[PDB]
């Protein structure tokens, strides 16, 4: 071969990363300790917006991706109080992150909402958006979070209640990037 | 057409029965089942004139300690004009249940499937499928927090705005 | 499924433009078409979450003395964020109409057939199919009472109760 | 291919004819239909080179007091170079209309279905399908505001950017 | 319908990097790809409300002597709100390229095919498919005249005139 | 059913996360700018220990895993200097992280080492350990890093050289956890 003025660049494998990871797992999105007698009807025990940052192991994975799509979402309310406590709880998943209404009727309207006594556990199988949602935050949060889990006291509680909200997320990240805080 | 079909669960009544005030025959919840009581169906019927119940299944959640003493009986009179609030009416009707204060039961009632009206009238016989009664069988020991959740599925028609 | 197909007519706005102030380019009815404006859809949106406008048609119904010698132009900008109130912007939009103050007209615009959100929010392009603008083209000799009726056919979905 | 089929409505002209000067044979709206006049087609012609008018229909929309006792005649001469402004020339052309000042009318002319040029040039017979002429047939007692709306369906081709 | 399909090449940005001012990490072109930047598509989107990118292929032509020392790296973030302007973001994304200052490369990016809006909004996430970044890897020796030409092919809809 | 003193816990899906992700990609491990005349024989241009922290997108993924195994490792030296510069470079991968020797012979001994002129690019296909390595640091680094890449100036450089070391890693993380800094 001859000697050129400047040789051509030989970078072949650039910008060819993997664009599909089906990360999944289970994590605790909220832990609450209700003092006795403060579980008044309508009190908001848990108000958690489902974002990749909220889920611990999903936050780092979404930091290196642009868009994620929730493939399977399920919640499991697991109170740890004894069986001699009186009162009820309601758990639901509002599919609109901007909604700020916190009433029993609002949760009861949504599909998959559960009402139970504090000495009994329930699973909230919700209705979420299957579309692609951006990992990073923005002006409108409806493109970033599938919804918000809300857990209220239906009735006045007698003893101290230690509730724990668990989430079984299953996402499919795509559009590789190196998103930064 | 205008056959809007709606369904969902809604708490018709939340009641707090105090401890030691559970004399037998005391009525905890005496509710005429009109669409106004149901929150979502209340908003739905405020913009409609006629509805027709297609599936009605009440379910009772009392939040009480498992060691409480007492019981509840529930029934659904298919006649809204009935004013009898005794155990006899409940035990006569179909789908009535009786249970302890910590148990959850479903009152699967016998309701009418005709087209009723979403607004008040001279007679309730064309405005509501019936009346739910919950009575306190036996004397309660602790405080009772009962909530009656109604699984309803109606079909609305004749669009028209209404004011309560 | 959970979809309900509702339809009806509503008066989004009614304005009394005084005589002599009907200068060209003066906004008369500048309304944003959200479910709140339509009363029946206002009640029906409170019990749902996401709607899609399947059919939208406006009617200008001025009520003026025949001596009035002015005109109006009506249009439906499919961009809620648009703040342009000029004649050309209206006329370019599909279905825009120009008429005299003594002739009712119909506007058949090009609504976006996407699933919007019933509730309000930070971005209006996801909550409103558009906004109607009516301009008084010519000076009117008499006071003109203009009413902008609307005919809508939405498809609600994702049942959920909400608050104003 | 490179062809795009656009359509819309536009106000080619709007004229305030004062009371008393509505003599017969007085030109009111004498406009040449080039893409410049139509705003949306004005923007769309700057990104193309050759267009063909597939459908062209005008609407006269006068806004006058009912006391006005004059009339108008509207026509579309398919020759841009024509400088004749007489009643017979208008009436002979296909689609010409005669009406009173309180009746909107539609003109459906015979446009030439050939591929013209979006840009201007030395000969106007290759750049404009024609020209609209409106004459005030009778004397008007009141001031008349006349608006000439246009409905066009062009087929642009030969993509290229241009300058005004 | 109104599915106007357009395509063609257009220079998004012409930049003149001075000699000896090529510190590593210096951003030469940081352009949010809205239709306004593209000349022909700018005119096209001034008469439309929604567009949907169907084929996007940037190509870089630097006019430099073959003996110049330095290099350029180019990438396309599919998120317009991203403000990171470092080599890490480019090397992370798909289709990014790095080359010498005399070479021409095509940045075949990963873009969204949804229907965006042709006008500004609160969020850029519905107005532009992404953001192109060109960084100066290494220190330039001579003066650099870089031009980024965008092969675009979009589909517009919802006719409406707009003013920038 | 009867009413027990205390009901049994119903947490079923606990500690059942995914233990296999084949994360892969390419990243720049070092960027150097050598001033003219300072490329003396033996000068250490690049001395990079291959750890999950060094690789940007791999750091977050290894933060949520215990052990990783390098399935495919390849380096690509890509100088950006013109074709009129004189001098050479040597690139190699020492498979022993504790080794601190920095000489031309040490690199030349290892398999896959490359010697070239500065106006020409080379790929370093090294010999690495296929065994499982812990993600987190410890007392002995030989259980955490496959090796160390070293890039030296073979001869004196004439002009300014801007070298860039790229790595094509391909790991297989396992043993899920939530390792913390
Ligand atoms: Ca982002
Ligand atoms: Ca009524
Ligand atoms: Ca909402
Ligand atoms: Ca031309
Ligand atoms: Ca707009
Ligand atoms: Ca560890």
């Amino acid at each position: 071969t001859d000697a050129p003025v400047s040789k051509a660049s030989t970078v072949t494998g650039f910008g060819r990363g993997t664009n599909d990871v089906h990360l999944s797992g289970m994590s605790r999105i909220s832990q609450a300790v209700l003092p006795a007698g403060t579980g008044t009807d309508g009190y908001v025990v848990v108000d958690a917006t489902i974002v990749p940052d909220l889920l611990p192991r999903l936050g780092h994975a979404a930091r290196i991706f642009q868009r994620y799509a929730v493939e399977t979402l399920e919640f499991e309310i697991q109170p740890m109080c004894p069986a001699n406590t009186g009162g009820g709880y309601v758990a639901g998943f509002l599919p609109d992150p901007t909604d700020n209404d916190h009433t029993f009727d609002a949760l009861q309207a949504t599909r998959g909402a559960v009402v139970a006594k504090w000495w009994e556990s329930r699973t909230v199988r919700p209705q979420y958006t299957r579309t692609l949602l951006w990992t990073s935050s923005g002006k409108e949060q409806r493109l970033t979070s599938p919804g918000r889990l809300i857990l209220l006291c239906v009735g006045n509680n007698t003893d101290v209640v230690n509730v724990s909200v668990l989430c079984r997320w299953s996402v499919r990240l795509s559009v590789p990037s190196l998103e930064t805080p």
